[PDB]
């Protein structure tokens, strides 16, 4: 046969991290981060010294990219060149890198192999920004995910305040609001939801209420 798909696509901090770890576990599917992979590939180059300004030098590194995504187990682990590089991904050096990176073609033509292979049996769930539009615009199932961006960093800055870390609502609802300009103004594979994708809005959804309607709308189909 052939696997199907489940793409969420959305701008960042909608909530897609967790939306995709809910399904994947209920349907007993794949998980892809495609976020993950541009970050991988930003922290290579951040480390081998190649500069992330330049599309000719990236390229023979996205290419050859040594990198192992360790199958869910209940948390997932990055694998770069041998070394368990998931917390240092996460930091704000690699994601600042990585929205450099994922705007040359080249590079994102370099890793589309690479996110195709993950579509397997049982299926796949796969998160990202072009994941219906541009990796698996074949896919039965297209949600887009959304979020006011004020909304959005209502919930980061609670987040940070968890932690302990001190934020003012004004910087990270301007942080948002950039990284949202870079994500949809952008000339390849920009922000947009496909012409056939449920437009899911969470601005005054709890997470059970994200998870349930995503669940019934991906069984009806
Ligand atoms: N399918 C994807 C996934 C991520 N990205 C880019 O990867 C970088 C960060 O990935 P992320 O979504 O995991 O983290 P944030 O940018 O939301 O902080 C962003 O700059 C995204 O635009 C992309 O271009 N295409």
């Amino acid at each position: 046969a052939i696997a199907p798909v489940i793409t969420i696509d959305g701008p960042s901090g909608a909530g897609k991290g967790t939306l995709c770890k809910a399904m994947a576990e209920a349907l007993q599917w794949h998980l892809l981060d495609s976020g993950a992979i541009y970050r991988v590939l930003a922290l290579a180059a951040l480390h081998h010294h190649v500069d992330v300004a330049s599309e000719d030098a990236l390229v023979p590194l996205a290419s050859h990219l040594d990198v192992r995504f360790v199958s869910t187990n209940g948390n997932l682990e990055v694998i770069l060149e041998g070394e368990d590089v998931s917390g240092e991904i996460r930091t704000q050096e690699v994601a600042n890198a990585a929205s450099q990176v994922a705007a040359f073609p080249r590079v994102r033509e370099a890793l589309l192999r690479r996110q195709r292979a993950f579509r397997e049996l049982p299926g796949l769930i796969a998160d990202g920004r072009d994941m219906g539009t541009v990796v698996f615009p074949d896919a039965p199932v297209k949600i887009f995910l959304d979020a006011s961006s004020e909304e959005r960093a209502h919930r980061r800055m609670l987040q940070l305040q968890e932690k302990g870390f001190s934020v003012n609502f004004e910087r990270l609802l301007a942080e948002i609001k950039e990284r949202d300009d870079r994500d949809r103004n952008r000339a390849v594979a920009p922000l947009v939801p496909a012409a056939d994708a449920l437009v899911l809005d969470s601005t005054t959804l709890s997470i059970e209420q994200v998870i349930e309607k995503a669940l019934q709308y991906a069984r009806q189909k």
